[PDB]
């Protein structure tokens, strides 16, 4: 007994994450390639297999098919990792064709009424979709995941938040090419060089932040989340997969580096209680070494490789502010993996029948 | 009419620029190539040329001689960028020998009787070369220059330092493998990955800002630097040369962005002043554009090539907090740049003899 | 008595090093930045300075112009290093309107009254203009630049073709992503990672040889070009600037390494005899050390730098083959250098203006 | 029934594909790792893991142990994949005290009574082993495995030179920065740059790919092997793991690239007769698209991920030449998976017993 995906955009950095992880699923199959450009043509010949392995055996000679839910009464979800703009209506029209749909896309996260979702912090919120289908009138259902730059500060400072007063973060990120997408960003761009994201960029990561903060469900009540400062100055490197990030943490009062270490260690959420099929034994890693983690050694760490964010470099910076740095691999945790865990997480909740 | 330096280590990444800038020099010549293992050999025959144009052509056919006093009997200055362990007693060989020494190495950074020297921020600490030689008993002196990547953000800091009443500089550093020297960083270290430096590399960049920091002439008198609170966090990645560095900087008390840059804007010191011939007529360069500075484009910019720090991305965080970038080319104004600009301002000020 | 010349895509890769190189030569101006995009805005604001230095002085606020032959009275020459396909009836209207037009793109590099011009190899084709005239009818003309790659090997093999029974050239080469312009070469097809460029590529490679070497006035008369073997296998990978390409080079009767050497050394051209401004001393470069050239450290050779193809490991292979590599700066000599070099032989010969 | 191992220099780029391959082989077990600056110390604590996935749990654990045959009491098999000039004494001493030895090493490559084995051409010459043991007067014996970049024109060449009157390959390399081993290749070699390894390097890879050419069992005589003509030029670039070769290959008599290309598709020897646990289906891969085969898509390519060699490009240039590509894994194929390979084979032989 499965179920039946369409992917959409499957032959993107994202699309080939589901393919290459649901391929390994123990009851979500990729059952449905679905494209544009290269529609009727056979995956394994036209995609940019830029991930671990090789192109699934039993998915290389499949052809793509068109992006239409009249084409697609077999399939059980869709996963939508489609770009901005495009995003969006693709993702309401299959709503209101009745489908569950998973976005991995920026046009719907902030609809108060759909879920931006990461299954270890907020799992609570995909009861926003009872209010979302009867006030959008619609049998189906849009849920998002967050950047996944924004992913790999959350995570960690949604531990923290959780149970500490934190007031500030203050973030550098060094993000890998495979987020841009495909052709994404120019070679001449970051040879020898770095590329500043800029403002823009800057601004919707905190956003997103925010977001996922407003809905943890934390021991300490200080400080209210409206006087919490966060900054990002964001990246791209010639790295493929893994998005690094240094931050700095503020809390409004004397809070030991050791403490929140410890905190990270012992973080996990409902998935793990759950025991949900992708998700990692230890959502976050916290590495001992003053010289990890390392983009190339660890962003395919944990028991399933990619879905943990791994945390390093805890050190007291005076009092009140400690250092830590943190590396997500993007298109796994933060993106495929993260919305196939989603996934599970609503099947389990009731929301995707089996 | 000519003085005559002598350029130890003068094949390695340092040296060259040594060779490149004095090649250029009003009155300063490289008039003795120092090495060991390749004494004996042209210059251009066997030295790597990682910087812009070519081995200057009155250089190329120069020999490398060897690193010894009795040998230097017509040599007027020295410039040291020799490594750690063995810098510290060759520099203390040649000043006890009668010559002037101006090290790029770490090695004397921190005895109190030698000057650690960014000319536009403590000129005034060259009057430690007075006590220097009585205490010594010796003729010639040292000065050093700070770590590259401590100038990098020492430079916008003493700025800013000066005055404003900044309590905290928190960073991010990403720098360019001429740092390291040759062989220096394995390819294999950086090649899709991230490289950090490691607690020690972080303490020792901490370190010298403080004493930088420690030697600027303030116009405000608070917070008293002791109540400062430095980090960095640093890292190496596949760039050549320019230290890339992103600071968050808070204040004791409300401070406007916008004053802070005007203040960055129209920064200049005592090289400016007496127009020495390697000051830069904009020690700061600051720029306006959300996605600059980029290492491979600012990192040789303003009217001496790679003299000037670049700066931008000024924004407000909160009311105590802002945003910069820093760019520091890492061998001109990180080192010989440096140097050669220190060396002017001591023939200026009477140190080492016309 | 200055020429002023206008530049079409000013703002480009082969468009700065116009830019750059015009700025420094004693006949020719750079007048009219010419580009569509951008029009109106400051040269120095929009550019993309990806070469050395930094932007001119006197350029940097000059306004970017339409790129219209109506406008341009003051203009005495074109440059076009225009995309294929767009410069193809754009270079005629300007040659259609009295203009003298020297095009580095590959639209008319096949027409049999267009000379396709290395001034060293065939400068008597430039009389290809009387019967172009003639036959199109329009007062101004057109001269062709080759394609990069192709000068990278046409230039030392016609210096061979001239003088020896060369009866095969069997190329590989490795490119830079310059070449490609921007955004060209996504980034995630270059990093750790060779780009074949494909048979298309490889047989405009051939072609355009082929149509050089048919033009090189020889000393010897064997074999015919028609039984020439010819081949390329072509890539990029991640190097800014400079072509690298291996040649195996085969005789008809035995020919020893050594005296080909010679030849390539003492290489010269009617560009050299006239003495033109943009005419390196030494067309070919060649290098002794087994591990020379190399593209970072060789791309900028010569007296004019980048004007030089620099060559090395001339090896016997057996008695009637040789091994030899050659390094060719494809945004100079292979593009906007070649091409200032056509326009100094054109006025030289009295077809340009004054 | 298992063998167990002992892996030399296990912690290195080639002791980790010892350690990954032979943790899932179904009768060889990595029982013994040896090393020396980290002997007592935990394999995953120490390895750097540049590879697939992570460090097998169950090795994970394992101490790191002296290279003392005094010790190894229980073990049956060494690989060995020592530097130069260490490898040849420890290789000697190791099969003098009854150990068969398999190293990746050059030192014992061109002794006569050692084979110089690649499974697939000459996997007969084992038999060299009985006069190895008469002659050495030792109950061990060792065997090599040749240098990966010779493997990679050597396994192509081959299956052209057993059923073709192929006169001479003309081979150019772009060699991955893993062959050099850690710390290796300098970052500023390769960083914008290519790195040519030299005449030594060029003569040693065409020297390995005459002998086993040499052994190679033929369908055709002519020509005698004596009277081929090779050459290589080799390089290292930016590449992780793959080193990519094009040769253009020259024949005696009119051949045509179609039937050399289905020669190539059909390969297969010994080790795909005898069914070897890590015979790969197909020893050459044969790619029809004019982009392929890439370094990073390929490198992992095959039934057994890494044991092909990937070839493409297959074009007639004349009557007599044709032009290809090929790829090796060069950790895989190149070292460590050829090395069990050769065990397995000698195993099979009966050289080995189990």
């Amino acid at each position: 007994r499965t179920l039946k995906a369409a992917i959409l955009g499957a032959t993107g950095l994202v699309g080939i994450e589901y393919v290459r992880m649901l391929s390994n699923h123990p009851y979500i199959k990729p059952a449905y390639l679905a494209g544009k450009g290269s529609v009727g043509k056979p995956y394994g010949e036209v995609v940019r297999w830029q991930t671990v392995g090789q192109v699934p055996k039993e998915i290389a000679d499949m052809e793509i098919k068109p992006t239409d839910p009249k084409l697609m009464d077999d399939v059980d979800i869709i996963f939508s990792p489609l770009p901005q703009g495009a995003a969006g209506p693709v993702e309401e029209q299959f709503a209101k064709e009745g489908f569950p749909v998973i976005s991995n896309s920026p046009d719907h996260r902030f609809d108060p009424d759909v879920p931006l979702l990461v299954p270890e912090l907020n799992p609570h919120t995909i009861s926003l979709i009872d209010e979302q289908r009867k006030r959008r009138e619609w049998k189906g259902f849009i849920v998002t995941t967050p950047l996944c730059t924004a992913q790999g500060a959350a995570i960690p400072l949604g531990a923290i938040f959780k149970d500490y007063k934190m007031d500030g973060a203050f973030i550098t990120t060094i993000q890998s090419l495979s987020g841009a997408g495909y052709p994404g960003i120019p070679s001449l761009d970051v040879v020898d060089n770095i590329l500043p994201l800029g403002d823009g960029y800057d601004a919707k990561t905190i956003k997103e932040i925010f977001r996922i903060l407003s809905e943890v469900k934390r021991n300490v009540d200080e400080p209210k989340l409206e006087d919490v400062s966060l900054a990002a100055t964001t990246h791209r490197i010639a790295t493929i997969h893994g998005h690094y990030e240094v931050l700095y943490v503020s809390f409004k009062e004397e809070t030991a580096a050791e403490k929140v270490k410890e905190t990270l260690e012992n973080f996990r959420g409902e998935p793990q209680d759950l025991k949900l099929p992708t998700a990692p034994s230890k959502p976050i890693i916290v590495m001992n070494e003053d010289t990890r983690p390392q983009v190339y050694f660890d962003r395919w760490a944990g028991d399933i490789p990619g879905m943990s964010v791994v945390v390093g470099r805890l050190k007291q910076v005076n009092k009140r502010m400690i250092r830590l740095v943190s590396l997500i691999h993007n298109t796994v945790r933060g993106a495929a993996g993260g919305g196939i865990l989603a996934a599970e997480l609503l099947v389990e909740k009731g929301y995707i029948e089996k």
